[PDB]
């Protein structure tokens, strides 16, 4: 995975996972897209605050589905609610074109969470999440 500069993984994982910025996947993706540079096939975001996330970075440590020899992920304990975004159309040459399908839903979710960036991220939050690794 990779990230525009500006960010760190911990804003990077805001942007793309908490911050929704419409309710309608095409437009919320548009900003998604247009930071990375290309049309994401798939993207959830979770309906759930970003200090819930961090909360849940404090659920016990397990193995992450999606990259097992991680032990940095931790289990929502209980569902949320979430928007799954699927790309419909493709515009690689021109990203506002894309167009994405939208699939609510309720379910846990898994997130690989680290220390926080030293020199950008808030010492506010030692500990964050940086990758949403599984919907279940």
């Amino acid at each position: 995975h990779v990230k525009p500069p500006q960010f760190t993984w911990a804003q990077w994982f805001e942007t793309q996972h908490i911050n929704m910025t419409s309710q309608q996947c095409t437009n919320a993706m548009q900003v998604i897209n247009n930071y990375q540079r290309r049309c994401k096939n798939q993207n959830t975001f979770l309906l759930t605050t970003f200090a819930n996330v961090v909360n849940v970075c404090g659920n016990p440590n397990m193995t992450c589905p999606s990259n097992k020899t991680r032990k940095n992920c931790h289990h929502s304990g209980s569902q949320v609610p979430l928007i799954h975004c699927n790309l419909t159309t493709p515009s690689p040459q021109n990203i506002s074109n894309c167009r994405y399908a939208q699939t609510p839903a309720n379910m846990f979710y898994i997130v690989a969470c680290d220390n926080r960036d030293q020199r950008r991220d808030p010492p506010q939050y030692p500990v964050v999440p940086v990758h949403l690794d599984r919907i279940i």
